């Protein structure tokens, strides 16, 4: 149908925008901290500690999978990144720091990105 192709155009220019937001919200980690999943052979206990990991280029691969619906979706992704390793890491280490500072930096592209997402429908 013609209102399935329409709806198709919306979730691909919703996939363009987040993806611009997820860019942006990774040059707010230029250490890589959050690029890739924690490694299982590294932190083996790390489940019974974490039950739904979350990193930047898992994010990604959803993204291009157009598996993003909408903008709360892709946030709770973004907050489990933050969440996890303020929870997993003691307050005294560079990588809780990390996650206090992409969550503060973030904040200003996620504002703008609910306007935007809202505004352009």
């Amino acid at each position: 149908s013609m209102e399935q192709v329409a709806m198709e155009l919306r979730l691909t220019e919703l996939t363009r925008l987040l993806r611009s937001v997820l860019d942006q919200l990774q040059d707010k980690d230029p250490a890589r901290i959050f690029a890739q999943p924690v490694s299982l052979k590294e932190v083996p206990d790390y489940l019974d500690h974490i039950k739904h990991p979350m990193d930047f280029a898992t994010m990604r691969k959803r993204l291009e999978a157009q598996g993003y619906k909408n903008l709360h979706e892709f946030e709770e992704d973004f907050d489990l990144i933050i969440d996890n390793c303020m929870k997993y890491n003691a307050r005294d280490t560079v990588f809780y720091r990390a996650a206090v500072r992409l969550r503060d930096q973030g904040g200003v592209v996620l504002r703008q990105a609910r306007r935007e997402v809202d505004s352009i429908g």
